[PDB]
């Protein structure tokens, strides 16, 4: 649930979920369409379609648990769409902290009508 996925972002990158991931490019938010800003807004790109590839789970409510080994995220054994929501965050996160680098502010609050072109999953 978004509950998990705030903690794990959280933990990796020492960024709040809201509002440093929430409204940032065409993907990190509502977002569902045009061309990926950045490498961050990808993470955000993947990790849509990684939902995508559930229909019958609902990431947002769907709760999981997950354990830290030490650096390392493991998923801890749950329902099926669990396990997969989770390793979908889990995923998303790893990314977010790989592309620390190049967040920019500039692409917080970006505006709709900028998000153009498209992209299948
Ligand atoms: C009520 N509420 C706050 C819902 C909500 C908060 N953050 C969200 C993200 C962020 C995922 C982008 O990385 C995606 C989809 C829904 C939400």
């Amino acid at each position: 649930s978004l509950l998990e996925f705030g903690k794990m972002i959280l933990e990796e990158t020492g960024k709040l979920a809201i509002p440093s991931y929430s409204s940032y490019g065409c993907y990190c938010g509502w977002g569902g369409k045009g061309t990926p800003k950045d490498a961050t807004d990808r993470c955000c790109f993947v990790h849509d379609c990684c939902y995508g590839n559930l229909p019958d789970c609902n990431p947002k409510s769907d709760r999981y648990k997950y354990k830290r080994v030490n650096g390392a995220i493991v998923c801890e054994k749950g329902t099926s769409c669990e396990n997969r929501i989770c390793e979908c965050d889990k995923a998303a996160a790893i990314c977010f902290r790989q592309n620390l680098n190049t967040y920019s502010k500039k692409y917080m609050l970006y505006p709709d009508f900028l998000c153009k072109g498209e992209l299948k999953c």
